[PDB]
C-alpha cells in the first residue's frame, strides 16, 4: 500500500531563534506529524535539515549530533517525516520519531 | 568617515562549507581588515551575516548565537567590519573584533 518505517528518535533544537517560535508551538500538539526539509545550503551546516509543522511553520532544526544519517538518507531520495514524540512546551523543548516513508 | 569605534569580538563559522576556503585562508592574516555583509534575505536566518575578504572572496558566517546584535545595527544603517584577532588554519577557526565606521 503505502508503508512506514520506524526510525528512531530526534530533538528540535534552535526554537529560540524562531520568529513566531511561541504561536507555533500551538498548532503542534504531542502525536502529530510534522514535515522535514533538508537543507545543504545552510551555512552553518551542511547536513542541516530543519523542522515544520504541516501548516508549514519552521519550528528549528534536527540536534546537529544526530544530522548526518538522516541527511544521507534524505540525499539519497527517502522522504522522512516526523511524528512529535515530546513537547515541554514552556522550555520550548521537542523531541520526534522518525518514519519513512514507502510509496 | 575618519572615525572607527570597537564593538566586540565574534566567531566566524562555516568555513568548511565555502568553496575555497582553504586557498582564501590563506590570503588572511592577524591584524588584517575583512568585509562584512548583511543578508536579511537569507532563506536560513534572516539575521544572517556573511564575512569577505578584502578582495571579496568568501570566508563564512558570524555565529548565529552572535549575529541579532549586529544584524540589527547594520539594518540601521551604520557601517560595520572587522579585524582579524584569531585565525587557525588548521582548523578553519576565525575571530574578529568588530568596529563601527562613522
Amino acid at each position: 500500500g503505502d508503508a512506514a518505517v520506524a526510525l528512531d528518535t530526534v530533538t528540535v533544537v534552535g526554537e529560540r531563534y524562531v520568529d513566531d517560535i511561541v504561536a507555533t508551538l500551538t498548532t503542534l500538539r504531542v502525536g502529530m506529524a510534522v514535515l522535514l526539509q533538508r537543507e545543504s545550503g545552510n551555512q552553518y551546516d551542511d547536513n542541516a535539515i530543519s523542522v515544520w509543522t504541516l501548516q508549514h511553520a519552521k519550528l528549528g532544526y534536527i540536534a546537529r549530533y544526530q544530522n548526518q544519517p538522516y541527511a544521507t538518507l534524505m540525499d539519497q531520495g527517502q522522504r522522512l517525516y516526523g511524528i512529535v514524540t515530546v513537547l515541554d512546551q514552556q522550555k520550548q523543548h521537542l523531541e520526534l520519531m522518525l518514519w519513512r516513508l514507502e510509496h
